[PDB]
């Protein structure tokens, strides 16, 4: 029997109870995991509200750092690293608000020595979608300048550091001084407002850009950029719509991808990047290789005991933490 | 003086009149172009007609193959290889249907001693076209299937012939027997009927892809084949809209090519591929080198007089003319 955080009606905060629960089993392709920091992020609150629907009941959380107990049937060594004692870390854990939980072994990665337990669950999932964005969707050169949106949010904070790491010049935006700071403090060259007209906040960026624009925009907020994103473009560059924080973006007429210079429209998701363990695997260990040499940091900013996960999540709502939060069980 | 095709009014085939026109002098950065072999396309067409509008009088026609005559004021070594006496092409020529015309050296290309005047200018726009293409939009490998609509079209019948040659499966659509077998005979591994479905064609193409989807489509159709393009790309392939001869594609939601998965859309024009004179020459160069070797073939079916340009246009519109159409003066 272990503690855990269990959900058997969906609503608010209020519906998360601290139960006994059983020691789950782990079944075929998965690995029982003894968790060491619990991740606390808003696609929990959707599920628990049931905005996003799941079975009833359900242990509340996917993302999680801890320690393999146990391999389930059809976790062999021929197909994951990932043996019994190994820190590990997943987005795709079922029931991580607890002290134990499973995860699939090919959507799990090793953690190094170096990177602690809290930093791999806050880090994992932004981290994996900077990477794929920025190696995959549009491989990022040396010499290249590229547009990210929201830049003090957890993907565009992990994009900035990345992209200028790798010698890349980012240029972003925010709607706040504070974040503004954030942002800068991230590596950001250049911090904008977000945009108020399309072609206003195009002709700035080409000014920063000695009239080319930009080689790539990471487009995470949607309808209320989407119209600037694509008039910022450098010939032939790469617009990667990856969200809709502000809405979706209204249907594209075609020869706008045409004016714009012939660029590219993308709208990935993370899915269609981590199809098997050994690309999960090559993403997440560039990543944590990154973070192991502080060129990617990731700030925590509240640390919860597992039993106050209710508190966590009226926290996490009312805007009071900065930086990610976590819960230890 | 001189032999040209002038249009002074818009209208029908009868509005091109054969005249005596003064011999044209290269302006800055022209070349003066003694012509030997002069396209006949469907934009000179719209020209004549008004649908594409343009100062009047003119001379008709933009492809040329010819001799470079002369060479106008800031044509410089330093910025080509072309010399007075070299065989050269260009789409972007002025008055093509003229004994004597016009063109930008940084548009024009040369033609290799084993290219004959003919293909050369029924070639070059099409050529082009399918390199930036199946070079830079989508960089075709040994091992990709593809998919081309309108196989039996110029830009189809280049493409088919052209990635076959580079290691690549083509599959095609087209809408009768006779162009299936010059599709076939361009190198087609399966050629198709176009779609009355956009799932069952997917479905269709799926199956002769072991599941997969192709790589990439060029879709130069547009309306009544994009939806079953969309739905028949294999996971982050490129859908390159490069032309709307069905009609023009209704905007397009952004989740379509996330649900298609995380797939790429571009709208290309050749424009934005011939930006420099180094461009266009690469282009034209490898081109040419594939013509020479006879991986590509391209078929010219009509050679006319200069002087019956009109008889020429009315066999064009006619669809009298399998295979390019060319004017020798």
């Amino acid at each position: 029997s272990m503690h855990a955080i269990e959900v058997t009606e969906t609503g608010g905060p209020g519906v998360l109870r601290h139960v006994d629960q059983p020691q789950p089993q782990p079944g075929h392709g998965e690995l029982l995991i003894k968790a060491e920091a619990i991740g606390v992020n808003f696609i929990d609150t959707y599920f628990r509200s049931g905005q996003y629907p799941r079975e009833l009941p359900f242990v509340i959380g996917s993302e999680v750092c801890g320690t393999v107990e146990a391999v389930g049937p059809g976790v062999t060594a021929a197909d994951t690293a990932i043996s019994v004692g190994d820190r590990v870390v997943s987005a795709s854990a079922n029931g991580a608000y607890a002290e134990f939980c499973t995860a699939p072994a090919s959507l799990t990665a090793k953690v190094p020595d170096d990177v602690t337990s809290e930093v791999a669950a806050s880090a994992l999932l932004k981290g994996l979608t900077a990477h794929y964005l920025l190696k995959s969707v549009y491989p990022v050169k040396r010499g290249d300048t590229v547009l990210v949106h929201a830049g003090a949010g957890g993907v565009g904070l992990i994009l900035t550091q990345w992209a200028t790491h790798l010698g890349v010049r980012v240029i972003t935006t925010v709607s706040t001084a504070e974040k503004a700071k954030l942002s800068k403090d991230a590596g950001a060259d250049v911090v904008l407002d977000y945009p108020e007209d399309a072609w206003q906040f195009a002709g700035r960026v080409r000014e920063l850009t000695g009239g080319t624009g930009v080689q790539a925009v990471y487009d995470g907020v949607g309808a209320t950029t989407f119209d600037a994103s694509l008039a910022s473009l450098a010939v032939r560059g790469t617009l990667a719509l990856f969200g809709a924080a502000s809405g979706p973006v209204p249907p594209v007429d075609p020869q706008r991808l045409n004016a714009a210079g012939s660029v590219y429209l993308t709208r990935p998701s993370l899915f269609h990047f981590t199809r098997t363990g050994e690309e999960f695997s090559w993403r997440a260990a560039e990543l944590f290789d990154a973070i192991g040499n502080e060129a990617i940091t990731v700030a925590v900013g509240g640390r919860y005991p597992l039993a106050d996960a209710l508190r966590a999540h009226q926290d996490l709502e009312a805007r009071k933490t900065v930086g990610s939060v976590v819960l230890l069980p």
